[PDB]
């Protein structure tokens, strides 16, 4: 279906986007930096066809206080103006506060006993309610826009802690008995296991490959030393994303503070 | 399906790619310059999917004499490693050159009495035949690498004399009568006819889009300025391209010498 006529600054061809950061990788995958996208573009290609985002939380134990912060601040911030679906899994269904939803935005409550969760319990119904699945950690808080950049095939985040780390540097598996293991020698970027999705097939496949990478690991007495996050690199190594977002996405400004290259800090660690 | 260990220099965050040039378009696509790609990572990506690439050329009248050079430099240069079908749209099929094809590569003679004849005549045939078809002119001989990172579901080419133009240069269709009208505050770039291509299904649709719209024209009698590439141009401003080809892929020696921009060039008019 065919954009309408629009007016914004013509794109220039002989000054580049960005002269401080790489906005794409090797595999010609835009990497996600403010100025890299014009927004209104992408949110006429996205509400033309009726995209609605899924958005997975996992509030476990006492991590249900981080919800009403989360789901205010995703209200203000994350996809305005699409569908939005929440899907919160918790083991205290009572314990989730009562957020205000703007309009096309609702909220599912799954009551559980990640990966596990996202490819196997779910599977079916995501495919049927949603086009993308976003994937996130509780313990967070939206503080400027996340929207339809994002949306593609499927996604990876910088850690903030490494995106301008050598690849030596990178805290991914070593063990060659570990499904997630991946040498000194390999990697393209270290990804946060607190930011990742696209499309619910790719999506599925992923936390489906994990999943049993995962339990491969167990039945060998072996866990990766950072758990998800590990299998999650392995996986983005093995199949390039088709986009990847800048740590503007996922940032500690406590840890890190504001450093030049964040034009804007999107989603942050709350302290 | 999973991409083998494969050692290559690690991506640089903080290290542009170009400071030259835009590698990214507005909506998130990527400009295909050399230095913006690694070819193993794509080659690998698809060759597992056992692509196949049909190439589409036109050649009429006193054209056909520049099939001998256009094929066999086609066979040094594009897509070498990969499934190759030409598909040569002639009205003389004793004219067109025996050329020896290198293994996986195919050619078929279509004897004439563009866009009619990709979307109409042809459309069961390239989807039954080939993943990706691209359209280029004849007059035309490749000098160095065309592979796989072009392809996409819908891509254009900078036409090579505007690539640095204001868009008030761009030599669209001016006159509102025309269903390829574009006003002068419109236009991301200026396309060139001589190269475009994406999926089977994507090309359909474009050269559905295009041949409609000139249909309309004709009945209304008038006739783009630059006729089919005005109406490529008005379909690529309201359909925006998933990858846009630098002129490295389109260029004219003759004319424009080999700028400081241009670290390749790639495929180039003939004299
Ligand atoms: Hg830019
Ligand atoms: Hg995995
Ligand atoms: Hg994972
Ligand atoms: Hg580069
Ligand atoms: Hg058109
Ligand atoms: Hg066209």
């Amino acid at each position: 279906v065919s954009l309408p006529r629009m007016v914004y600054p013509q794109p220039k061809v002989l000054t580049p986007c960005r002269k401080d950061v790489l906005v794409v990788t090797p595999w010609l995958a835009p990497i996600v930096w403010e100025g890299t996208f014009n927004i209104d573009i992408l949110n006429e290609q996205f509400r033309l066809q009726n995209t609605t985002i899924g958005l997975t939380v996992f509030a476990i134990k006492k991590y249900v206080a981080f919800l009403k912060l989360f789901l205010e601040t995703a209200e203000k911030h994350f996809m305005v103006g699409h569908r939005v679906h929440y899907y919160v899994f918790t083991d205290q269904p009572a314990a989730v506060p009562r957020v205000t939803l703007g309009t096309g935005r609702q909220l599912s409550v799954l009551e559980v006993g990640r990966m596990e969760m996202i490819s196997d319990f779910c599977e079916r119904r995501f495919l049927s309610e949603v086009d993308y699945l976003v994937a996130v950690d509780v313990d967070m808080e939206f503080r400027d826009h996340v929207g339809v950049e994002i949306l593609t095939p499927l996604f990876g985040t910088l850690h903030p802690s490494f995106y301008g780390s050598s690849r030596e540097a990178f805290t991914y598996e070593r063990r060659p008995q570990s499904q997630a293991y991946i040498p000194k020698d390999e990697g393209d970027f270290y990804y946060m296991g607190a930011f990742f999705g696209g499309s619910v097939q790719e999506v599925q496949r992923l936390t489906r490959a994990c999943h049993q990478a995962m339990m491969v690991d167990q039945a060998n007495g072996i866990e990766a030393v950072w758990h998800d996050e590990s299998h999650l690199n392995k996986y983005l190594l093995r199949h390039k994303p088709t986009k990847v977002l800048s740590p503007e996405y996922l940032w500690d400004q406590q840890l890190l503070g504001w450093p030049a290259v964040l034009r804007k800090l999107r989603f942050t660690a709350v302290p």
